């Protein structure tokens, strides 16, 4: 199936998922001079004090930190959104080298990684239903730059040992997502899609202007993960990011 290899990479995904050449994919290049400053955009509302992390799982394309979304525990509201969006999971996309890894690019600039905080619109009742609506999902994207260590990321880094290969999971409770947010909530927003198959066009993307900094050693441990299942030939989990897609007359709005 789909992957990020030469034979099953992004370039091939259209074959199984024709929406791949759709009108609102994901990721895109953020052109800061063409982005439109929208004064009607309200500030983002991130209420994660009550977040309840449960487990960490290697799914073969990344590692996801799953949260209990049975209730309005950790929510996203404000910004360009209408209603409440519940945090279901968070994951990252990283490179084999520091010069690459992010999905979205700013003025053609690529970052070392990109953190995606996935939220689904509660009016739709469940995650599955939300993926059937054009305003179904909201993804909060955060750029990661190599520099100083990120204290709040270490807990995650340390458990990676445990979920080295595809299919492995580990209990991962009492993780506070708040530790991953930058100081500023200034963002860019546009209508897009999931960046991995099924590439469903149901996402309201919110990309934060300010990157968080992580240490070289932190990023390094990400690169130690495997694409493969245990007992299979080792294939390092690096470069799990999709190239920029055509904006196609879509407009990128800026909150600043
Ligand atoms: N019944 C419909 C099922 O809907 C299928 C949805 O796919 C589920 C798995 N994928 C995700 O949840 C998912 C979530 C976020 C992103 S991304 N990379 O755009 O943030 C990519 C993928
Ligand atoms: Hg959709
Ligand atoms: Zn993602």
């Amino acid at each position: 199936h789909w992957g990020y290899g030469k034979h099953n990479g992004p370039e091939h995904w259209h074959k199984d998922f024709p929406i791949a050449k759709g009108e609102r994919q994901s990721p895109v290049d953020i052109d800061t001079h063409t982005a439109k400053y929208d004064p009607s955009l309200k500030p983002l509302s991130v209420s994660y004090d009550q977040a309840t992390s449960l487990r960490i799982l290697n799914n073969g394309h990344a590692f996801n930190v799953e949260f209990d979304d049975s209730q309005d525990k950790a929510v996203l509201k404000g910004g360009p959104l209408d209603g409440t969006y519940r945090l279901i999971q968070f994951h990252f996309h990283w490179g084999s080298l520091d010069g690459q890894g992010s999905e979205h690019t700013v003025d053609k600039k690529k970052y070392a990684a990109e953190l995606h905080l996935v939220h689904w619109n509660t009016k739709y009742g469940d995650f599955g239903k939300a993926v059937q609506q054009p305003d179904g999902l909201a993804v909060l994207g955060i750029f990661l730059k190599v520099g100083s260590a990120k204290p709040g990321l270490q807990k995650v880094v340390d458990v990676l040992d445990s979920i080295k290969t595809k299919g492995k999971s580990a209990d991962f409770t009492n993780f506070d997502p708040r530790g991953l947010l930058p100081e500023s909530l200034d963002y860019w927003t546009y209508p897009g899609s999931l960046t991995t198959p099924p590439l469903l066009e149901c996402v309201t993307w919110i990309v934060l202007k300010e990157p968080i900094s992580v240490s070289s050693e932190q990023v390094l441990k990400f690169r130690k993960l495997n694409f493969n299942g245990e007992g299979e030939p080792e294939e390092l989990m690096v470069d799990n990011w999709r190239p920029a897609q055509p904006l196609k007359n879509r407009q990128i709005k800026a909150s600043f």
